């Protein structure tokens, strides 16, 4: 755009409550963002509207009939068009595991699609995971973690390979861990049956994300404490959670939140193909998968195997299961959905502040979507 | 009576640490505690050690051989006098489940010793307790809660019942709860196969303290949270562990610590009547006990017989494991085994105040019991133990 003056009753940047606030927006940058009444008329008065960063989903397999490993064109479009629909302005493409020549393919094209803006970068989650926590994967394509796999597989993606999921309990996982924060890669833990300490092992090696906390993960257990408290109690480590209602129950959110405070949480996903579509049969990289009700299963079995979620329903989910004040639910589950995933993955800081690109998010009363506005532009008007 | 002054290098008095510290007692009561030099020469200089107030255990069944379900001034005595001498100045006795007559004797026998300042209180373990898990005191006397019984039980005490442990899933659990806080008795959930829903309905009813949170209970799975969560979440609640290394990892202690914060977790023991004893067979109550390297057994099997710790020994694994500097570390563990616990089961303030009961504990470097102080005059004088 030029020059856009927005008011609205509340902003919040990140880091502060405005009421009511004002955001100067000039191209696709924020100039200024304040409290109270504008510097000069307004362009646009949302009235009582909610203003939020737009949100930082770091974790999803695709949206809209799209399968992010599919690596085409036309599926990445289609799950980009749903979920920035919503308010992701920021987007991390997952993969599920593959053999390794499908998973060359598509890092290459999924990579391509990075340098064109679609997404934001890859996350492979796989193949380099346990058998016993498998889950939506083809366990039988699982396999030790090999440093001449690692370095091609992050060759092909040219520097857009973000986040790679390590089983700690794999041979050569320790290495590879170190292996790949070298290559400036992030290292999350998940789909694992690693013992408390070979997940401490795996975060002193430079391990900072848990994938999913509880999800695909050893069960907490008095005497076996297992992945979710050597990740909890580390304060290197940003947590994932899926907050749809179905992955964990609320009180699970609330008590790990409870836990490692405000900003060491992440709201994720996992959102796959059929988000945003109806019911039936899907696909999930090499399986199918039953979504009955919106909820996601591989067919034939109980497993869940992915949420139907966008972040504007885990964002409202948070702020209703957080157990804080209103206010206070808005601000930490901003953290959760906007700073602290971009923070955890080194994306461009999330927030609304002079010199940040202009990604934010209009919500009405009831926390849903009314506008979307990414690089200054609106996506939704 | 005169006024006794004491010092030493550190004196932790559950809110404060002070460097070097002083106290001065007169009769059985703290009259002043203050830092920096004594007012006047001390009386006795405890040197390189750190004092602490007396150590609160909430939950033990016995010691040095006494099992407290005896119920004879001759168990209660001997059992008293291990864990006195480990720092314990203040203990709740508890009782496992057991039949109704059975239950009544030993209320009205221990309620006794309260009265004679024995112990300070009566924590019946059961009978109202639904689970089979590992830690299962006498699962066939479970039953549910019966107002009736639950009224006639409180009268036998005459006061002296502190708290009642209670399995929130069992038919009038709700109601008993509510009758047990009428009275002024602690509501407790343990022993539990309860729901997460379940147990935050016991805690509204009036629930405020976890029976050794993980221990007897539901685990904690990703859509049924289980006990444990519900009563991490809610702020009136204060969580029971015993920490000695072997009934919950240490990371869990952590976890939980960082989960509830330094107010809400109690340090307890869980003692049972072998704590204390040399290595051998003996005849505690209805079994023969092996005690091997200070761990308990009934004798031919290796089935161990339940927690031989003291406060002593959690109060140092509290320090050790809880993952803070040495000087957050003991700020933490006095407040853990001292001030929470007595707070939670409404028994006088712990602390090195003015006008507090004179209760101290006398520590080495090791942190180990050194001298034990209990209203004015030493339980265990320093050197003695
Ligand atoms: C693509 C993928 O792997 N998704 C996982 C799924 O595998 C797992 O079954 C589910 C719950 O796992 P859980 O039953 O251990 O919580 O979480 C995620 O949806
Ligand atoms: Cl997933
Ligand atoms: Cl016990
Ligand atoms: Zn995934
Ligand atoms: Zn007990």
């Amino acid at each position: 755009g030029s020059h856009m003056l927005l008011t609205a009753d509340t902003v919040l940047t990140g880091t502060e409550l405005l009421r009511p606030g004002w955001l100067e927006i000039a191209s696709d940058r924020v100039v200024a963002v304040g409290a109270g009444a504008p510097p000069a008329q307004a362009d646009r008065n949302l009235g009582a509207a909610t203003v939020v960063p737009g949100f930082v989903d770091t974790h999803l397999h695709g949206g809209g009939g799209g399968n992010f490993s599919a690596a085409t064109d036309d599926e990445t479009a289609r799950a980009v068009a749903l979920h920035r629909a919503h308010g992701s302005t920021t987007l991390v493409a997952s993969l599920v595991t593959a053999g390794p020549e499908d998973l060359l393919r598509q890092v290459s094209g999924l990579a391509r699609q990075v340098r064109a803006g679609l997404i934001d970068g890859i996350h492979l989650e796989g193949p380099w995971l346990s058998t016993l926590r498998c889950g939506a994967h083809q366990p039988v394509l699982m396999r030790d973690p090999d440093p001449g796999e690692i370095g091609r597989v992050l060759d092909a993606g040219e520097g857009t390979v973000r986040m790679v999921t390590i089983a700690p309990e794999r041979d050569g996982a320790l290495a590879a861990i170190a292996q790949l924060v070298n290559a400036g890669v992030v290292a999350a833990v998940g789909h694992t049956e690693a013992t408390y300490d070979q997940t401490r092992a795996a975060i002193d090696a430079g391990a900072t994300v848990g994938t999913h906390l509880f999800n695909a993960m050893r069960p907490i257990d008095r005497r076996e404490p297992g992945p979710a408290v050597a990740l909890t109690e580390d304060s290197r480590v940003t947590v994932e959670m899926i907050v749809d209602g179905v992955h964990v129950a609320p009180a699970i959110y609330r008590h790990i939140t409870q836990t490692v405070g405000p900003e060491r949480l992440s709201l994720i996903t996992a959102a796959m193909a059929a988000t945003g579509m109806s019911d039936g049969v899907y696909r999930l990289g090499p399986l199918d998968i039953d979504v009955v009700a919106g909820v996601a299963r591989v067919a034939g079995t109980d497993t869940i195997a992915g949420s139907t979620a966008t972040m504007e329903q885990v964002f409202r989910l948070a702020v209703a299961h957080c157990g804080l004040p209103r206010d206070d639910a808005l601000s930490l589950a901003v953290r959760q959905a906007c700073v602290n995933p971009a923070r955890a993955l080194g994306l461009p800081a999330a927030g609304l502040a002079a010199g940040a690109r202009a990604d934010l998010v209009v919500l009405d009363h009831d926390l849903a979507v009314t506008a979307v506005m990414r690089a200054g532009e609106w996506v939704v008007t």
